[PDB]
């Protein structure tokens, strides 16, 4: 580690660990540029070059932890859980938290080139047919989202989850074991529990059960509707009315969110069609300008633009040279207050304008807190990054607001409408709860041991019936490892913070619609120019991590807790006609015949 990059002598005290931190917090900018600098260069182009070159900058990452972690230590161990100045505290403990810096340099290279393996699997993998081959990103996600052909969707499906996953169960045992190692020296238990420190919240687990109790009901209602309609479409062969949907049929990979078989499920195809997609590829949309439509919205709240650095910058289209990428959305903070970018393979769809308007949110974070020292450069916790752009979206998917920017010809303010669009917004956020909380409750068990290698599949498919009522529609063993056929796995993103965002963006979303003077149902509310509603945001993300998450919240919505009234409110509506329609149709709200799988099509896979 170079010179300028090693810690001084302070004095043991609190005058001295205010300085202390000053001089920790230049030298960590520097650090934390070389670290996503490097990540960049390998996820916009993935060679073996640029991942040796995005592992070295990982070791000199971890040497500059190690130092600073052991000096904070040396110095102020014993006195600085007395300190006065809470923002001290933080930065202090964070400082002596040293994570993977704590491994020896042997296994420092093991654990980094891990990471540059499993990443390589994931976002390389391809279905090949009997000869070209299929991405993820774009060609098998338009398939799960478009196609339905019962076994060409199951092609999809079986051809993906085998060749991401299989290759990555020896690779995610390793990284397990190392990730753990790491931690212990800090004084977790596990990994996971790591990861649930930074909610700061003793009963998080509980206070998670808690909500999702109050939330299954709604996701069972849906569920049985939409069992309801698969039923017609594909027959009592492939549906079972009392058994778990089959895991290929609902739009998305993971059956994570349904809204691509919202044309399938909305009972009142007459009305507009709600579903936009056709519209903005008609008028001839483009990556670009999604962004920048995304922008405006910002704008109008007078929140900042994207700097010129993030337009000059970014990665806004997949690549036609060739050139291997990440395809999966993200958005990327340099730590040097002028570098923020998106890296996103943007198809021109509804969807996808959501998930622009998502990563943008996470730029606009980083604008508003860019000038905190960087310890507190983070969102009040995980789930309030991953909810700033998602609320948002929700003004933004309202028929009001898409006849507002040509999209859509004005509906009609009846029931009916009222329904469809509930509906739509079911089928994206109702529908994802069971999965937000399941993943990180698969991966907790295998951080803790509760899941060795010899059941991750068990586990998974255990979780994935019991939370989202869903079955694979092939046979799997504990060769599979489907869990690592899920961007988030093998690339070590933790995974309850979306849990957290789709709740916790209801939460914003009301206190920002009642701060607009807005007055009219919670999901017809639009924020949209109000400077009002912007600046009540502007406050939650100028703080960045510097005050609790629960009193950042309080003053933002009125409450020092995750909430599920907001949601429930928002959805009132369709709840109701959901849970009328099930009964007239007789509907049995669960799978209790739990053991069920669909059969094989005839013939498969030969006639494709
Ligand atoms: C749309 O109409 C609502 C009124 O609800 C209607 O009632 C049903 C019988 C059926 O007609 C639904 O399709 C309708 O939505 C308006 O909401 C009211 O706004 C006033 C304003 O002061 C407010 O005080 C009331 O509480 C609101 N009532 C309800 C039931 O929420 C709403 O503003 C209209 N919005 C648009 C965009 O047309
Ligand atoms: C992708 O990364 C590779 C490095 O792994 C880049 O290849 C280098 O390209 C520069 C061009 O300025 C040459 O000077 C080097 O000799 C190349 N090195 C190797 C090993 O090929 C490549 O340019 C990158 N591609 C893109 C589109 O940025
Ligand atoms: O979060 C992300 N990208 C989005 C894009 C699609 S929308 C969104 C909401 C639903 C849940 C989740 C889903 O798709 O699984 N999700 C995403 O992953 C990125 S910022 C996470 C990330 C962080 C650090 C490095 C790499 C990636
Ligand atoms: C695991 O599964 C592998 C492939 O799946 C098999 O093929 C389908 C068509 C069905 O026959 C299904 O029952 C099978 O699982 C097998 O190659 C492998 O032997 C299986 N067992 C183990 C221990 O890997
Ligand atoms: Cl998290
Ligand atoms: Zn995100």
């Amino acid at each position: 580690l170079d010179p300028g990059l090693q810690p001084g002598q302070f004095s043991a005290d609190e005058a001295g660990a205010q300085l202390f931190a000053q001089s920790y917090q230049s030298s960590a900018e520097q650090v934390l540029f070389q670290s996503v600098a490097a990540s960049w260069a390998h996820d916009t182009n993935i060679t073996a070059e640029n991942a040796r070159r995005q592992e070295e900058a990982a070791l000199l990452s971890q040497e500059f932890a190690e130092a600073w972690g052991q000096k904070a230590k040396e110095l102020y161990e014993p006195i600085w859980q007395q300190f006065t100045d809470p923002q001290l505290r933080r930065i202090i403990g964070a400082v002596r938290t040293l994570g993977s810096a704590n491994l020896p340099l042997a296994k420092r290279q093991q654990y980094n080139a891990l990471l540059s393996q499993m990443s390589r699997i994931y976002s390389t993998a391809k279905v090949c047919l009997p000869a070209t081959c299929w991405s993820l990103d774009p060609d098998l996600t338009n398939i799960l989202a478009s196609s339905r052909s019962y076994a060409m969707l199951l092609f999809a499906w079986e051809g993906w989850h085998n060749a991401a996953g299989i290759p990555l169960k020896p690779l995610y045992e390793d990284f397990t074991a190392l990730s753990n190692e790491a931690y212990k020296q800090d004084g977790f238990t596990d990994t996971g529990a790591y990861w649930r420190s930074w909610y700061n919240s003793p009963t998080f687990e509980d206070d998670l059960e808690h909500l999702y109790q109050q939330l299954e009901p709604l996701y069972l209602n849906l569920h049985a509707f939409v069992r309801r309609a698969l039923h017609r479409r594909y027959g009592d062969r492939y549906i079972n009315l009392r058994g778990p949907i089959p895991a290929h049929l609902l739009g998305d990979m993971w059956a994570q969110s349904w809204e691509n078989i919202y044309d399938m499920v909305v009972p009142f195809p007459d009305k507009p069609n709600l579903d936009v997609t056709s519209t903005m590829l008609q008028q001839g949309w483009q990556a670009t300008h999604m962004f920048r439509v995304a922008e405006e919205f910002f704008t109008s709240l007078e929140l900042s633009p994207m700097p010129p650095e993030f337009w000059e910058g970014s990665m806004l289209e997949k690549p036609a040279d060739g050139r291997e990428v990440v395809c999966h959305a993200s958005a990327w903070d340099f730590y040097n207050r002028k570098d923020f970018r998106i890296k996103q393979c943007t198809r021109v769809t509804m969807d996808q304008l959501s998930t622009v308007h998502h990563e943008m949110g996470h730029i606009q974070y980083y604008l508003q807190y860019k000038d905190l020292p960087v310890s507190l450069r983070r969102g009040a916790n995980p789930g309030f990054h991953e909810a700033i752009g998602d609320v948002l979206a929700l003004s933004v998917s309202t028929p009001e607001h898409l006849h507002k920017i040509g999209l859509l010809d004005r509906v009609t303010n009846d029931t009916e409408s009222d329904i469809n669009y509930l509906l739509k917004m079911a089928l994206e956020k109702i529908a994802f709860l069971p999965f937000g909380y399941l993943v990180d409750q698969w991966r907790w068990g295998v951080f803790s041991g509760r899941t060795p290698p010899s059941r991750y599949n068990f586990d998974w498919w255990y979780l994935r019936t019991k939370y989202q009522g869903i079955c694979p529609p092939v046979t799997r063993n504990e060769t599979h490892f489907d869990a690592g056929a899920k961007f988030h796995v093998p690339n070590v993103t933790p995974y309850i913070r979306y849990f957290v965002s789709f709740v916790l963006q209801f939460q914003f979303h009301e206190a920002l619609c009642k701060e607009a003077g807005y007055e009219g149902p919670l999901h017809q509310c639009d924020i949209y120019r109000s400077t009002k509603a912007g600046a009540k945001l502007r406050k939650v993300l100028r703080a960045g991590s510097s005050r609790p998450w629960q009193e950042v919240l309080k003053d933002m919505v009125g409450l020092d807790a995750l909430d599920a009234q907001p949601l429930l409110k928002y959805f009132q509506l369709v709840t109701q006609w959901l849970q009328e329609q099930n009964q007239q149709n007789g509907e049995v709200l669960g799978w209790p015949e739990y053991q069920w799988h669909p059969p094989l099509p005839d013939n498969y896979p030969e006639g494709i």
